[PDB]
């Protein structure tokens, strides 16, 4: 079954992270052109969405999912709702998003207190922290890398993930479970590692957006295994 993807970009290329976990599926993505991932223009981007997930239904899709977390996170609950219900009647797909993904993740691994490891700047992480209050779930703290610029998000390796997801989870030692929300940067190795090195489930919001439209699409494909609990499933 192949899978639609929104994504940001103009150029409609399907993100890089959590591609690896089903390398035997078809994706196509569809690009907004955005300018930002958390635009301005409620209606206006409820509008492009619409027409992005018209243009993937026409392609095939069985499914469409928005793979953009902030995006689909900023303006809280009520418009990741918005954003679904509006895909889906516009479509007659089943729609998602990977806000929706990430909550999946984090509830299947039984996680309510989350520590957060992101990329993001304070005003993000702040929406990202409202949003999961908003579902039911105590974010716990936040430690983000502080990084702009393409030179800066190349020269990201997984240990830095690692170490990044090692010292949310020092600052908040309550904490259930981990989301890592490193839009952009490659994160699939580094999640059994804080897993092992935390004994401590972790969620990766990229790769739960693959896993989660994969699901949805119910054809049955496993991810590739070694990738943490929630991918071992």
């Amino acid at each position: 079954p192949t899978i639609g993807m929104i994504v940001p970009p103009a150029a409609g290329l399907v993100p890089a992270d959590g591609a690896r976990l089903y390398p035997d599926l078809p994706f196509i993505a569809s690009g907004l052109g955005l300018g930002s991932v958390t635009p301005e223009g409620y209606d206006a981007v409820i509008e492009s969405v619409v027409d992005h997930a018209r243009r993937l239904q026409k392609q095939g899709a069985a499914v469409v999912s928005l793979m953009c977390t902030s995006l689909s996170f900023y303006r809280g609950a009520a418009f990741n709702a918005a954003l679904t219900v509006a895909m889906r009647e516009a479509t007659g797909l089943p729609c998602t998003t990977m806000s929706t993904a990430v909550l999946n993740g984090l509830r299947a691994l039984g996680v309510r207190r989350v520590a957060l490891a992101t990329a993001y700047i304070d005003d993000v992480n702040e929406r990202l922290a409202a949003f999961l209050a908003e579902e039911s779930l105590v974010p716990t703290g936040c430690r983000s890398l502080g990084i702009t610029g393409v030179e800066a998000m190349a020269r990201v390796d997984t240990a830095t993930l690692v170490d990044l997801c090692v010292r949310a989870f020092e600052a908040a030692p309550d904490s259930d479970g981990i989301l890592l929300s490193c839009g952009g940067l490659l994160t699939l190795d580094a999640i059994p590692e804080v897993e092992r090195r935390l004994g401590v489930p972790v969620v990766s919001s990229s790769p739960a957006g693959f896993w989660d439209a994969v699901r949805l699409a119910g054809g049955g494909a496993k991810a590739r295994p070694g990738y943490g609990r929630l991918f071992d499933e």
